[PDB]
């Protein structure tokens, strides 16, 4: 609630208003990578504490991919008081991503759209970021137990598609704590074929690997990372259905649902747009999509949540939904620095008043 976070949303709203938003965003990355966003040093409640598996998060709050491709800024944003953050997409080598501009957002149904074509500085770069990160770590106070996910994705122009993530895990799946795979860009058969191949990767790090685990897993959690998987809202009910079954059968960790969905046609500033929109609009559609996929895993695979999160109430649909975890992108956008603390304040307070005991106990409360 300090004058820091106060004053720099003045200054960000001011450059939503006119700034470019691929510019404004880099500028603000920027000013994080050299130290000057302020902090929350909050302890957060022991009630919204959460996990997925034995992967254990202080808070139930991170930010989505596509936020810090490159791994830039990651100390100042999980600083901001979120419990964790998924780095990426990114892709084996570097790629430009299509022309700009290519976000575009529109304030009043606080929505955006992009077709940034996964723009990144390819794997080799981002791990050495990833590391300096990771040393970081280990002297600051204030990075202990954060979780740092890496989004991982296959180059435009793709000799095969596990191969490119391979080439990928074999780099940075040691400073992992866990690894999405992302399907989604604006058969099953082929999926289940990944998603293996992904978990026998990370199997062979352990495998190939002299030193024990302290000394391998050069990450928070000190284990071989663990495997999820976003998925686009743009599916059918059979779609849906049949990759349902093959998380289960592949056993895979979680779900993150889900990325940004080409079905909306009701925002008047996108309609000359291409690519995939993601905000408040999203919002709904996303719900819906995480009481299917519960409903098809029969509650069995963990659910990450993304898509319109902007308060406290909008993060408790999800969980009772069945989301044991949500992640922000569009909020930071048009709420600004201040929303991890906001959001985690409101989310305390609503669990207290809906007579919950924990967090825990209201995920997946949609019967
Ligand atoms: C500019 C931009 C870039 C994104 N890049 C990625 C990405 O590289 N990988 C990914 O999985 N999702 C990406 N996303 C999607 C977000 O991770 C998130 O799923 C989506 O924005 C919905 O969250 P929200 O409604 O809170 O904004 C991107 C979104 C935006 C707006
Ligand atoms: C004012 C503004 C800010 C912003 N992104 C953003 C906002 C805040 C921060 S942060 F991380 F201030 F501490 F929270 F630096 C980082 C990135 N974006 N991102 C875009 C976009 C949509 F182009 F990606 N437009 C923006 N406009
Ligand atoms: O980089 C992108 O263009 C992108 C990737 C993704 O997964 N989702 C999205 O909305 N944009």
């Amino acid at each position: 609630y300090n004058p820091e976070f106060f004053l720099y949303d003045i200054f960000l709203k001011f450059c939503l208003k006119y700034i470019d938003g691929e510019i404004c965003h880099d500028l603000f990355l920027l000013l994080g990578k050299y130290n000057i966003l302020p902090y929350d040093t909050s302890n957060d409640s022991i009630y919204a504490c959460t996990n997925i598996k034995h992967l254990d998060f202080i808070n139930p709050f991170g930010v989505a991919a596509g936020f810090d491709k490159n791994g830039v800024c990651i100390d100042s944003i999980l600083k901001l008081g979120f419990s964790f953050i998924e780095i990426g997409t990114i892709t084996p080598r570097g790629q430009t991503g299509n022309a700009k501009p290519r976000i575009f957002r529109d304030v009043e149904s606080r929505s955006i759209i992009n077709s940034c074509g996964f723009n990144n500085m390819g794997c080799d770069k981002v791990t050495e970021n990833l590391i300096l990160f990771r040393k970081r770590q280990e002297e600051d106070k204030l990075l202990s137990k954060h979780i740092v996910g890496v989004s991982i994705g296959k180059n435009k122009d793709t000799v095969n598609i596990v191969d490119d993530l391979k080439y990928c895990i074999n780099k940075i799946g040691r400073y992992a704590d866990y690894i999405a795979i992302n399907v989604s860009s604006p058969e099953a058969g082929k999926l289940k074929n990944i998603i293996l191949s992904v978990k026998e990767e990370i199997d062979n790090l352990e495998k190939n690997n002299i030193m024990n685990d302290e000394f391998l897993w050069f990450n928070t959690t000190k284990k071989k990372p663990l495997v999820f998987v976003k998925l686009a809202p743009d599916l059918n009910q059979e779609q849906k259905k049949e990759i349902a079954d093959v998380l289960l059968e592949t056993n895979i960790d979680g779900m993150i649902i889900s990325n940004t969905t080409t079905q909306i046609n009701d925002i008047k500033s996108f309609e000359n747009k291409k690519g995939g929109v993601s905000g408040a609009k999203l919002k709904d559609i996303s719900t819906k999509f995480i009481c299917e996929m519960y409903n098809y895993t029969n509650k069995q695979i963990p659910i990450i949540a993304s898509g319109g999160i902007f308060s406290g109430l909008d993060a408790l649909e999800k969980i009772e939904a069945g989301a044991s975890v949500c992640q922000l992108y569009s909020c930071l956008v048009f709420n600004g620095m201040k929303s991890a603390v906001q959001i985690k304040r409101e989310l305390n307070h609503l669990l207290y008043q809906r007579g919950y005991y924990n967090l825990k106990e209201a995920i997946g409360r949609k019967h």
